[PDB]
């Protein structure tokens, strides 16, 4: 028994085949998911018909389901974590785990979230390796890209930028020329976690008015503030998260400052495990 945090992945971590043993182990919750969604979560995750997993309207419920079942499996065999943190979409899984809403309610929110984000066009995003936050901001401004945002601050050397599709394409060469060790235009049609998501944020906040949320029973480290979610204004903060940078790196350093000894990724893949290792390594001098 150690102080621990669970970390839940978001968009970009999904894969064809995710969740297989989990669906078999949780037939009853799989059925309830299928009832909220109106289609088979298992078929979506295991057969990826029409590569729907890459389409945000479907990606989001897919991640929610596999994350939530990964959580409940884990909870069969161990005590609950001391802290919770969800990366991007995964913030919904942390809130579920914290009892802010129940399984199916959260699934309903994510379904709506995915439909709203699915209507966004004209946007793009790129992952950049090798440049810190400050250097990224200065290169954006120096290239005239004032309407491009830093969407994810993932680790000391990994950020994700987010803005108009043509602008993200055209920034590649200049970032490469200025030292970006890698620059990859992502297969998204929206500028997620940028100010351009304001329309989605406002509509989402309106949609959330019809829901009631409980204060978290276990602290959830917000993507927006890098600090525990407050016991209220949770609806406001979840809507804001859509259009705000994801302060992941700082969230993780916070949890380490708070005494966390063990960091466990719940959900498909090793995206957050790898980021955690980068963050921890950067704080630890080599021998
Ligand atoms: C969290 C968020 O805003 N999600 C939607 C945007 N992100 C993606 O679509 C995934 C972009 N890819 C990455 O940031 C990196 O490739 C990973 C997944 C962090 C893995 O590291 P790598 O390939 O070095």
């Amino acid at each position: 028994r150690h102080m621990k945090a669970y970390m839940f992945p978001g968009q970009g971590s999904q894969a064809k085949g995710m969740g297989r043993a989990l669906f078999d182990a949780f037939p009853a919750l799989t059925a309830r998911a299928d009832g909220v969604l109106g289609y088979s979560i298992r078929a979506l995750c295991q057969d990826d018909p029409d590569q729907r997993l890459s389409q945000t309207q479907f990606t989001q419920p897919a991640l929610y389901v596999v994350n939530a079942l990964s959580y409940l499996k884990r909870r069969e065999e161990e005590a609950p974590p001391d802290f919770l943190a969800g990366h991007c979409l995964g913030e919904f899984s942390a809130l579920f785990a914290a009892g802010v809403f129940d399984f199916e309610t959260g699934l309903a929110l994510v379904k709506k979230r995915g439909e709203l984000m699915g209507d966004a066009r004209g946007g793009g995003m790129a992952a950049v390796i090798g440049l810190d936050e400050e250097r990224v901001r200065e290169l954006l401004d120096q290239n005239g890209a004032t309407a491009v945002d830093i969407a994810n601050l993932n680790s000391p050397s990994q950020v994700v930028i987010s803005g108009a599709k043509d602008e993200i394409a055209r920034l590649q060469v200049p970032f490469e020329a200025a030292g970006a060790k890698k620059y990859t235009v992502l297969r998204v049609s929206a500028a997620f976690h940028s100010r351009f998501m304001r329309p989605a944020m406002v509509e989402f906040g309106r949609f959330l008015e019809g829901y009631d949320f409980a204060p978290p029973k276990i602290p959830v480290i917000s993507n927006v503030t890098a600090r525990p979610c407050k016991a209220d204004g949770i609806r406001a903060a979840l809507s804001e998260q859509i259009a705000s940078p994801v302060r992941w790196c700082e969230s993780i350093r916070y949890l380490m400052g708070r005494g966390v000894e063990e960091f466990v990724e719940c959900g498909h893949g090793i995206v957050l495990t790898g980021l955690y290792a980068q963050i921890r390594r950067d704080a630890q001098p080599l021998v």
